[PDB]
């Protein structure tokens, strides 16, 4: 199943090592920066659904809120890893998006959220798809 990614980091650097870990398992990425571009990327699945991590870069956590409510309209279940250097506001923001329905996964540093992708990854469905009919 899809899976979300948001990042308050604004700086490159840290946001580099996770489009670094999602390639690395063969994923395409999408960086938003602005609300159509979280919208067009639905306006793309509905025509073609092919493995794309979504990673929505936020500022400030009502701008990472305008992201999530627009997800709760989707209403499907999907994973949402977020990073934050602060627990006080990382730790709270998930009980907004876990209240929402969405089962969200925090990570504090490059390699937590390295350990922690490829486990989900291999849990909620990877590029390999297993389960084949031929």
């Amino acid at each position: 199943m899809n899976i979300v990614i948001v990042v308050f980091s604004t700086d490159e650097e840290t946001l580099r090592k996770f489009k670094d870990i999602i390639k690395k398992n063969g994923f395409k990425v999408r960086t938003v920066r602005s609300p159509q571009e979280l919208k067009d990327s639905i306006e793309e699945l509905v025509k073609k659904y092919n493995a794309t991590i979504v990673v929505v870069v936020v500022d400030d956590k009502e701008w990472a809120e305008k992201a999530i409510r627009f997800v709760k309209s989707l209403g499907a279940q999907v994973l949402i890893i977020i990073y934050d250097q602060d627990q006080n506001r990382l730790e709270e923001f998930s009980r907004e998006v876990r209240r929402r329905g969405f089962e969200v996964r925090t990570v504090t540093s490059p390699d937590d959220f390295k350990k922690s992708l490829e486990r989900l990854i291999r849990e909620v469905g990877s590029l390999e798809h297993h389960h084949h009919h031929h």
